[PDB]
């Protein structure tokens, strides 16, 4: 009935996409670190949602953000299509810094928002639980759990119904994660 | 002589075609090698029927074994709506990189590239394919393989030691 914490550290592989899939809507895949002792997460992969339209590129990140320091750091690279008898050319950004207010999963985010059990669902072939939550004037999210484990497999932030972005942790770990993981250096 | 890979390595991933095609996929994932071990594992949107694959692989050259845990992602109507099922993990025969893929395969130096800001050395081997090593640290930045090829690119190489966990599986 009291939501449970997030495991103290996790990492995964992440699978990100969108309900429902809309033509422009990409599937994407990346890995995420999260430490909530030292208060810092890092995450890898093609940016999702990232408007090629406005930007006119595709974008890779690297992003270490310490909730700690309130800062942010993120490693960047640009994928722009070159019409040619047509070819992806990389280009790497400028690493850009910035400040950072929190992880972008929160150990406690269950507790402190009030989430309430929805019921358990097989979610990446597994026993879920599911939490669901409102972000106030955001909307809903839905977050779930293995059963047994307490680890994530799946957040969902919006309704399914609706439009929602889900991403998949297919594979958590809750190793140690070594200093040299949140440098913030390429 | 050419150089070997570093005896360790690990770096986010980025993976594409040239030329890239309207149905070619843009994917990224994570990737890691040590072969002091022997060992290596790569996580991603597999690249290149009616689903997309999420893999991670962990390929075991002292073992000469890979193993694979399988995640399928089918498009269903209902708009559209992915459908995520998960497969039997998998095993067969089996690094993607050897360490001394350039000095075995008798590797030719072509001049430096710009490969993700800093001056590569580009190595070509026996369809063919080419290793891309920054000219510095020695670091691999991008793999070319195959008048189609795959491109691999490895923006953030870390030398760091790999914790046993990485590759349990």
């Amino acid at each position: 009935r009291e939501p449970p914490l997030l495991p103290a550290r996790w990492s995964s592989a992440y699978v990100s996409y969108w309900s429902p899939m809309l033509p422009d809507d990409q599937l994407t895949s990346g890995y995420c670190w999260f430490d909530y002792e030292r208060d810092i997460c890092r995450i890898d992969g093609l940016f999702n949602p990232w408007s090629e339209r406005d930007t006119g590129y595709r974008l890779w990140m690297s992003e270490v953000g310490n909730a700690a320091s309130g800062r942010t750091w993120k490693q960047k690279v640009a994928y722009g299509r070159e019409r040619t008898a047509e070819q992806l050319c990389e280009r790497p950004l400028d690493d850009e810094t910035g400040p950072f207010a929190e992880l972008f999963l929160p150990r406690d985010v269950l507790r402190r928002l009030g989430a309430r059990h929805i019921g358990r669902r097989v979610v990446l072939g597994r026993e879920a639980d599911g939490w669901r939550y409102q972000r106030p004037g955001k909307g809903p999210s839905t977050l779930y759990l293995d059963a047994a484990s307490g680890t994530p497999l799946r957040m969902v932030t919006g309704d399914e119904a609706s439009r929602a972005s889900l991403r998949d942790f297919p594979n958590v770990s809750e190793a140690e994660i070594p200093d040299a993981v949140f440098a913030a250096k390429r």
